[PDB]
């Protein structure tokens, strides 16, 4: 028993991770067979930012500007192309280290974990979630660009993040493994406000039934509700309308508690109208929408 | 910016996971050099553990009757013996894959990430705190028994903890790497009640100093107070007494942001007594107490 913000094992991803150099600017790069993936702002002094012409300023460089580091052993770049927002530096060598991978685009509301990484070196890992807006709420500082977000099924990585930058409001945009961003993001120095935050419901219902798993309790009511009537209250609390393809992901926790889901709804709908009451659910004093159904079941059965 | 409950990058424990089994039990084992370390209940059936005498269960025991087995590898086990509550197999391999490590006994009010691994393979990472009562809030459920705790400076892994057992109350207790457990518990299973859970005070002025360095400043008064006087609020809202110690090891988050330890002690005493008043603190609706100071610094300045 017990329930936790769990990350992935980060071990597959530490050995892709390499530093990139090009000119004076350093972030991280991502390793994998004989190429090397990097958000393609590596090419942009700060002054480029403000309004970056990336076809013309990557007209200037050639393989040999491109310095790439594993750890302390160089690789040779034998050729680099620009696919949307990332480059892809080819090298000679393919990573030894590379693990089985898939890249994907992931959909909003869907969790993964993130190997913040400085400099080509990992620091830590959290996990965290694709806001419904298309931002996450990450840690990252300077040097952290080009950090990668992932899931992992068994020993396949699938690779559906890399961090790009910082909005003004300090949530964070970057893109998926083809450098195509989430959301409406550009990666250029200026002013993008991101759209409403609101609350990813399947997954504040998924964390209650964890919650009724692990024996708190208390917020289950004598209650039921409609998809229609819940959804009217998930608009007011800017929640995400609950679909049936919601409920239907919903079905393996419904079953393993014998608690249907539109009755659970009626629990989070009292929640949403009266508050905790200074109360606490699997230690935290607010809706937790971080951890999906799939997360639920995955960490209440002991997945490897 | 940004500020998570970030874990160790894991991949330097992943290696040592292997899986030890002895009769029908099955559980994880840390393989460094050439020992494997894991929790001396291996060798008890689920009767014996009403009230084992483990001395007398591992004389019946000889190093054939321990399987190790690292992934799809298995190990020559040449001897064994007891230290405290784990057990120790010698095997004819050292650890390929050993990192630079060494073996601590924490403090409790320190934090620690835990790689859960059933089956002798890694599931997942998460960051947590040993609690003043020698216990830790972790997620684990059977088969996750020789999971391991540590912290890591650069190269180097210092294991801290060994999942043993879980309470009734559902909050578990473990081992340092020499089989010593933190707190009164004992392994077996009979309900050993925990102490009082109080709240890490130095941690959570540090985890408010990282929220103030990344712009939530709400909570911020006009007052100040004195050690004194902030512990006698302290211990009506159990949270642990502060003390110059701690005072002390706040000093450079005191200093770069230039609020001085006991003027933020004067806003947690407000936070104690008003409560959050329907707000949050880096996302967070209670006050977290899973951060050191060293974290904060850490997290907040990029340390890899
Ligand atoms: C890597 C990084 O932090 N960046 C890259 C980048 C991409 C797009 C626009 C601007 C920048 C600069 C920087 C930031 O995101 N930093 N903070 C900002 C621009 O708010
Ligand atoms: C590995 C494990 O979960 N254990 C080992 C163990 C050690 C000491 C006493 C009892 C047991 C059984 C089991 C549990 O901790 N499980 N739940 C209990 C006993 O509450």
């Amino acid at each position: 028993s017990g329930f936790r913000k769990m990350a992935f094992p980060s071990g597959k991803v530490e050995g892709c991770m390499v530093q990139v150099t090009c000119g004076t600017t350093t972030l991280n790069g991502l390793w994998l067979d004989d190429v090397v993936y990097c958000p393609r702002h590596v090419i942009c002094t700060s002054e480029d930012m403000l309004n970056p012409n990336y076809e013309d300023l990557l007209i200037r460089k050639s393989n040999h500007n491109f310095l790439v580091q594993a750890g302390n052993v160089q690789l040779r770049v034998i050729g680099h192309s620009m696919q949307n927002c990332v480059l892809k530096l080819k090298v000679d060598t393919a990573n030894p280290k590379t693990p089985k991978y898939k890249f994907v685009r992931i959909q909003p509301g869907q969790t993964f974990s993130v190997l913040a990484c400085y400099n080509g070196s990992p620091s830590g890992v959290y996990q965290c979630a694709m806001r419904p807006n298309f931002t996450i709420k990450g840690s990252f500082l300077n040097g952290s660009c080009g950090s990668v977000g992932f899931n992992i099924d068994y020993d396949c990585v699938s690779f559906c993040y890399m961090h790009h930058m910082e909005l003004p409001t300090g949530v964070h945009a970057g893109t998926d493994l083809e450098g195509n961003f989430y959301g409406p993001f550009v990666d250029r120095q200026t002013a993008q406000a991101a759209g409403t935050d609101t609350t990813i419901t399947v997954n504040v219902l998924a964390w209650l039934y964890a919650a009724v798993i692990n024996g708190d309790r208390w917020f289950l009511n004598r209650f039921t509700t409609t998809l229609n009537d819940f959804n009217l209250v998930a608009m007011k609390y800017n929640y995400e309308p609950l679909t049936q393809d919601h409920v239907d992901i919903l079905g393996p926790l419904s079953a393993q508690t014998g608690i249907a889901v539109l009755d659970m709804c009626a629990s989070l709908k009292e929640l949403l109208q009266n508050g905790m009451n200074g109360r606490t659910i699997l230690g935290s004093a607010l809706l937790e929408d971080e951890f999906t159904p799939f997360d639920v079941v995955r960490q209440c059965s002991g997945v490897t």
